[PDB]
């Protein structure tokens, strides 16, 4: 019954960004992005496919989650980090990124799934709540 | 390159519940659920597959989103509702449900994708913020 087209529709219905990246040395390049990722980042699939997602950090590269992400990937572990990210138009947003390793039928190829949740509203709500409390 | 297994892994990596339901008269019965849905609801895939998701409402059935959901489905429109839902152990949670119609190669069969986001923390954060403001 269920087919690849239906799973594709499921992935494109996600409110969170969903991507797959493939390890290419020190890069992990996008090989799949869903519609939510395009909307969240302001980049179209064609203009960022086969790039490392670190472009979302812009010039804001002094972020502690980077080293933990690299280490988790190297050790084949999942990880989750809240990162400062920037859309194509430069607008800032808080990105709660969840990275999961993938088991494939080709172990020589190493893939990671990324889930991007825009947590900007939640961060601001926590900030006001701390300011009033 | 990309295959159904990888899309399956993507769907199972989602933090939000992702399901597909098929119209069966006045019911729309689950034909696919991901791991997040099982965790969010406390039900395993085998015990709720081919059931209508309205079981998540428990005995709390006087909910305004129901009529709007039925109308959107009947008209082939997407919809989004925040519902009071209940896990298998009875614990309550706020469920922001996004329903999307599906285009299939068999138009006689009518499918809907459901995305379930647990918004309980966000609702409580909005409540405290209104109480202090
Ligand atoms: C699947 C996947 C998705 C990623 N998504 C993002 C993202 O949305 N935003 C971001 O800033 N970094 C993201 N990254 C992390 C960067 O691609 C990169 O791994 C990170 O910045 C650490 O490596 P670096 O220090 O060499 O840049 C993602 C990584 C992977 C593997
Ligand atoms: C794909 C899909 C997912 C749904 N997920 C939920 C859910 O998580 N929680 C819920 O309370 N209702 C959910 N519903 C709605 C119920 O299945 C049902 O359509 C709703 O209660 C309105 O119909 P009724 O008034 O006959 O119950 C979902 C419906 C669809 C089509």
């Amino acid at each position: 019954m269920i087919n690849a087209q239906l799973l594709q529709s499921m992935v494109d219905a996600s409110n969170d960004g969903i991507v797959v990246a493939e390890k290419e040395g020190d890069d992990t390049i996008l090989i799949y992005v869903n519609a939510a990722f395009e909307y969240l980042t302001g980049y179209s699939r064609d203009e960022i496919l086969y790039q490392d997602c670190r472009f979302l950090q812009g010039d804001d590269r002094d972020q502690l989650g980077r080293a933990r992400i690299r280490k988790a990937m190297a050790e084949g572990r999942p990880c989750r980090e809240v990162l400062r990210n920037y859309r194509k138009d430069g607008s800032a947003f808080w990105n709660e990124l969840s990275i999961t390793p993938v088991k494939s039928d080709f172990d020589q190829r190493t893939y990671f799934i990324g889930i991007q949740e825009d947590v900007s509203r939640q961060v601001e709500l926590e900030r006001e709540l701390a300011e009033l409390r």
